[PDB]
């Protein structure tokens, strides 16, 4: 039921998933003056040489590419966290328009979309467990502007034709994500949520302080999917992104300056 709507946008989410309103929810506004410098973080540590992705997914809501997470090929670790996050999938946030589709925001300022790393702790032994745990996910969030074409998003801009509606899926083999990554591991980090129901307060939010350019034929593709399913009346799927949440009783780390 819940969507992007009007009638059952991220303002109603708080009927079905009281957790909406809870002390640590995602996405929030990135303040890069009040970060605090935390020279005791260590680089984050992003290996992806091995990874296996498997599919891709239009849920009705975004696009999920999804990785074989059964062995420790696709992980994160270092940074802020404490042992090993496995990659699961991946999915991105994006606008109507340039203006606007990224989750969180650096000083109000909004990103044409947004790029979602999720990973596990593989001390939880998959992710069912993981999200139930204050410690069980870690999301690598990157910000995408509207530039130079991202070459190496263009594998995933050409499949989205083959799963347009809700509930399509495709194949999706040998996509390496270390091509949707900027120069820079500089990053912000924070204790928040899933930025989508069910709105679980298990993640480590990873936030990359460099974006990355993507063309705006690449993203004019992503707004081409749709919300609904196949032979329902069209609505594009735009404006797929949760807006910034009351940080509370919360500090944003920075690992840089
Ligand atoms: N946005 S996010 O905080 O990185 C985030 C987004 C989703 C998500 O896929 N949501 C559905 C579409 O984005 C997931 S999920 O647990 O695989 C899930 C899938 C489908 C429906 C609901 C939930 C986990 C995270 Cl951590
Ligand atoms: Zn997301």
């Amino acid at each position: 039921h819940w969507g992007y709507g009007k009638h059952n946008g991220p303002e109603h989410w708080h009927k079905d998933f009281p957790i909406a309103k809870g002390e640590r929810q995602s996405p929030v506004d990135i303040d890069t003056h009040t970060a605090k410098y935390d020279p005791s973080l260590k680089p984050l540590s992003v290996s992806y040489d091995q990874a296996t992705s498997l599919r891709i997914l239009n849920n009705g809501h975004a696009f999920n590419v999804e990785f074989d997470d059964s062995q420790d090929k696709a992980v994160l670790k270092g940074g802020p966290l404490d042992g090993t996050y496995r990659l699961i999938q991946f999915h991105f946030h994006w606008g109507s328009l340039d203006g606007q589709g990224s989750e969180h925001t650096v000083d109000k300022k909004k990103y044409a979309a947004e790029l979602h790393l999720v990973h596990w702790n593989t001390k939880y032994g998959d992710f069912g467990k993981a999200v139930q745990q204050p410690d069980g996910l870690a999301v690598l969030g990157i910000f995408l502007k509207v530039g130079s074409a991202k070459p190496g998003l263009q594998k995933v801009v050409d499949v989205l034709d083959s799963i347009k509606t809700k509930g399509k899926s495709a194949d999706f083999t040998n996509f390496d994500p270390r091509g949707l990554l900027p120069e820079s591991l500089d990053y912000w980090t924070y204790p928040g949520s899933l930025t989508t129901p069910p709105l679980l307060e298990c993640v480590t939010w990873i936030v990359l302080k460099e974006p990355i350019s993507v063309s705006s034929e690449q993203v004019l593709k992503f707004r081409k999917l749709n919300f609904n399913g196949e032979g329902e009346p069209e609505e594009l799927m735009v404006d797929n992104w949760r807006p910034a949440q009351p940080l509370k009783n919360r500090q944003i780390k920075a690992s840089f300056k």
